């Protein structure tokens, strides 16, 4: 058998895989930055890896447009000559394959971020609806702020064994919250204190609030903030440009309505129309508009 | 008898109830955050509650459009099947009904914020005029900045008995203004010092100035600032998008005028028109424009 | 005799009076804030007051449009029934009239700020040219930042005799630049240090940089910053809205050119036009455009 | 012989000279600010000066439009009466000519910044392509942020021998990174620490983050920040205005597509079209669009 790409199943499956890609975009960068050295997130990662493998089987058994193509040989060769390479690299279980340092093995799971390409392929499904693209834009904003928080903690953490002698942002965090790093390397803030501070700093830099209790102090932290300021400015010209445009697109019925109403009102003023005829004109405009949009 | 919904009375009553909803939106969040443990604001709340009850009686005795409907039975059943439930929940005097802790009784008056729905219903009256919608947008800005100041003080205050050991924003405020909290819990800033600082911080976060004498230090304060940065960015794409668009709408006569004037001027340049004919052309344009707009 | 309102004299005089209004808008707020307790600015103020009196005589002897009116009686009665009241209040020499405290006498010269109305009247002359309105918008920005610097110093200075006990912004300035206020009230920063810091703070608040070495600390300073954040946000929706629109208006020839060029290029692509005919099409487009704009 | 100005050689040479102008715009301001008192950048400057001299020879031997002109006498006299003066001032090797203080000799090489005029002349080549003008706009942003970093270090450095007594930004930098200036003038930060901090401050001021670990403290630093706030605001109204407009221009196919699709969808809703005819309408729209754009 074979699946039609416009069926109610394949429509729901493509919206379900968007939510599993959003899960991968959150918990893969987090695990690679904060957790290096079954549990619920270890079995949920296994379930989600199994669903991204089931999606390869669905991609071998779904129709496509050349007019629709429905023969399994003409489907399978199209997927092989298309995206199958990226989909298999995003699905090889390197962590279960390898037996070689656990730092590299935990970092190598960042290959799962190729699952973001499954959202870039399918944008013709997701972008069609105004409330869906406005959701995607705010999740692109929150995911970029999260990925930058993982890089900012990777920088701030690597400068402790490559020791800066109390200069970088983690030593300042320890002193500010009353959880100082001891001279032996003991103590210091928790993973919640470090993550919530790293995410607070990257929203503060991207939205340009710059609150000044977290501030970049070593050269790698200053060079990172120059990059976040070049990202955040292009990203405000693009994301919040598009969000304000989509808000105006949803508002376009109201914008057209008031523009034609103001023309009718200014016409009624300019000709000084008597009340019985004025009411007939402005009531007819409201009927004609509320009928045809 | 019965009231016509377009009458000069019902027009003025709907603008008066907007001002009583703006009073509820200010003094209910303030009393629930800053004042928990007749006076003028106790009797003014009683007068305003009585007017929001009188408005339920007016809503039972006003006509509506199906063509207008004027029979009191067809009015009353329409209000019951419509908004009467929300209007009665917004008008039950819980504080006068109950006899059971005074913290809960003072918090339960936040049900009065359902009166904001009386403004959302009637937007077809209020949004029709450019100076009125520009006022509403600046009051939505100032009321969101005020509601966030009440949440920010609720957070900063709750972390003192759930004691942070001198980390949160109220201990920093006490040290900055020369009114420190003593080790016994005595002293500290006044309600004016705490409110004006909380409102200053939420305008500073929403407008993105981030002045850095008030800055979020505990995890609940940092998680609150991440929310205020996600609000403030969507809200600049929406409120100050609409305010700049309404300013351009009020300016649209001037924008059209200069666009048609520049076309006439560039035409007069391109054909190199002699002075007597040039004056006749550019004076006729000013007459035709100042006549028809 | 009588002056034609479109003459080369009256055109140059109205541009000269704009520069004397910009001088009044700078040096009147500055003198009222920073200098209270001949010199070049004392004689230049006398020369400029004499020119704003000569302008009243020109306003009695210039034609106006009802068709032009040229009889001196029909001119003089029109100026009396129009703006003469504001022009005389802006020209009464109160400082030379009075003989009663010198604080009030120096403050009373702020009546000269009614000369800003001479710019608001004549906007039909000034707003006609794109480079002139873009200059006016940047001078409205710099003059609002300057007037707010004069209010910010008036607040910060009045809280020293109404003594805050070392809390307000002037005590912090003295400590930061190494010019502390002594306990006797001696020492402290110069008028250059206080003015340049006050103007730096109001550009930092209006443009929303918020650098955090000057920050508002008393309640009057925090309430002032809430006002500067409500001004600066409406003012970015209006001034830098209009500056970006005027930049796009000056760019409109280039925007039209590339829009029609891209249509011609996409047409040439879609029909796959052969090179000799393609060159004839795209050269003809450049000739037709460079001829007619 | 003579070169056609539209030839594949002259097209590639004008794109190569853009990259050598971007090199001059980086390393000339840097050398004049940071390095005053063969190496790779000394021989690369010699190679690049030789290529800007070869470009004068190409400018004497290239055709131009009056219809094209191809006689070497009518070319050479046009270049002499045009830009040859600026091109020779940008190419006189003052550093190799002179033998008189090395401070002045190193500063005098800033005449090479006249090579930026070779980009301003040729904008009809570079501005034609959307990805090229979006690159130019981000390089104008990064080059203005770099030139301001060179001025900011020139100010901060000149106030050390014109000694401020520990007030300016370089003394604060030395104390913040754990590399203090000693009382003898010994020690202090490296050229990497000073450059990366100066560039971090000017991106922080232009993008308006204002992080508050670097902040202007002397009057020349405050007057510089008032200028960077007047630049950064005009520059956001212009550069990020144009970048957001070019992003919308690249998006214009998608914006047109969804606007016509939404009209077709709302028409199909309003007439309640049966499924077989609906599919024929919305498939025909996709064919017609994907054919003609």
């Amino acid at each position: 058998w074979t699946i039609l790409h416009y069926s109610p199943f394949k429509a729901v499956w493509d919206w379900l895989i968007l939510l599993l890609v959003i899960y991968t975009a959150v918990f893969t960068p987090y695990s690679a930055a904060f957790l290096l050295k079954c549990q619920p997130l270890a079995v949920v990662d296994l379930i989600v890896d199994i669903m991204f493998i089931v999606d390869i089987l669905i991609n071998f058994r779904t129709t496509y447009v050349n007019e629709v193509v429905s023969h399994p040989g003409r489907i399978a060769v199209h997927y092989f000559k298309g995206w199958f390479l990226i989909d298999m690299v995003a699905a090889i279980p390197f962590d279960l394959l390898i037996f070689g340092s656990e730092e590299l093995i935990g970092l190598l799971k960042t290959a799962r971020l190729l699952r973001l390409v499954r959202v870039a392929r399918k944008l013709d499904r997701y972008s069609e609806y105004g409330a869906a693209v406005l959701f995607l834009l705010m999740c692109t904003f929150a995911l970029i702020a999260h990925w930058l928080a993982c890089i900012w903690y990777a920088i701030g953490n690597m400068e402790q064994p490559h020791m800066d002698s109390r200069i970088g942002w983690l030593h300042n965090l320890g002193d500010q919250i009353g959880k100082p790093y001891n001279s032996s390397g003991l103590g210091g803030p928790s993973i919640k204190d470090k993550y919530v501070t790293a995410l607070y700093f990257t929203f503060s830099s991207l939205t340009s609030v710059g609150f000044g209790n977290v501030s970049p102090n070593t050269n790698s932290e200053k060079i990172f903030s120059i990059c976040v300021m070049l990202i955040g400015s292009l990203m405000y010209a693009s994301i919040f440009g598009n969000v304000s445009a989509i808000i105006q697109r949803l508002y376009s019925g109201t914008a057209r309505y008031h523009t034609q109403m103001l023309r009718v009102r200014e016409f009624i003023r300019f000709h000084q129309i008597p009340n019985p005829l004025r009411q007939r004109l402005e009531e007819y405009f409201q009927h004609a508009w509320s009928y045809t949009n």
